[PDB]
């Protein structure tokens, strides 16, 4: 297979590939895709309970510069992903309003190579 | 593969595994995760037409005690499901308000392993 | 695998199969089921920029004759699809409202068997 994933703590970027491998560790919470193809993203987002802060709540994935999801409801613990066919130099990115939004011992993504 | 499958009748549970299973039956509906993974749920809710009692229509996808998906739509055949990596010991269920809110000759949802 | 994927320009209908194939063309952006099974359908609709006739934006995914999804957003680059068990004899059709409501260079769907 060829899946990797980031979160929760304790850990931060795994990966599991064969070579060449069809991702890349970019920084936390960031990935790069270096094989086209059908890849399912997947995670979950657990808003954290006490948060008060200023800051509205909202939690972003992007493909690369664009948004490709959005997640406002701050009560459920939210899924994170889809069926995407990405590209080579394709990057994703979930980016959290506040960094205190979220339960980090709680909260991730990841993602799965399907098919070419 | 490892999956597993609920209904529609004239069925109910059936399944497909290796040994050990990846799963197990419960009860009706409701079935338990004894490897941890990267699930694919599916399945659809298809309401029934002539269904008139007092009880709201709702029908709920639990992940063990948790609601992790509601269906509210009474005239849409919908799709129930999602992209999960669950642990050992969880369990899921879909939960319809009324019995008679559904048509069962063509309502049900099914599960499948994809990763480790 | 079995998957299959109509666009974008300057492609249209691709099919990568064993023998028999599990699906089949049967024209532009429409497709037949041949194989009972776990399908992901996968694609996403650009609309496009300039738009502007009279039919308001509306896309819609068809199983058969059944509408499976509709896309109302005519801002968000959409994605289409979603996990499916289908069955032999069924169709899949995305149908775009006006021709020019959306960016060609850009939008198309596939699908791929997951399963027994």
């Amino acid at each position: 297979p060829c899946m990797a994933k980031f979160g929760p703590l304790p850990s931060k970027w795994q990966m599991a590939s064969s070579e060449p491998p069809c991702v890349n560790k970019v920084s936390d919470w960031k990935l790069e895709i270096l094989q086209n193809g059908l890849y399912l993203i997947y995670g979950q987002v657990a808003p954290n309970a006490a948060y008060n802060d200023v800051a509205p709540f909202e939690v972003r994935l992007y493909k690369n510069k664009d948004m490709i999801q959005t997640l406002t409801n701050k009560s459920k613990i939210q899924n994170v992903g889809g069926t995407y066919e990405l590209h080579v130099g394709d990057t994703i990115d979930l980016i959290f309003n506040s960094e205190h939004q979220v339960l980090k011992n709680n909260t991730y993504w990841g993602i799965i190579l399907l098919a070419n």
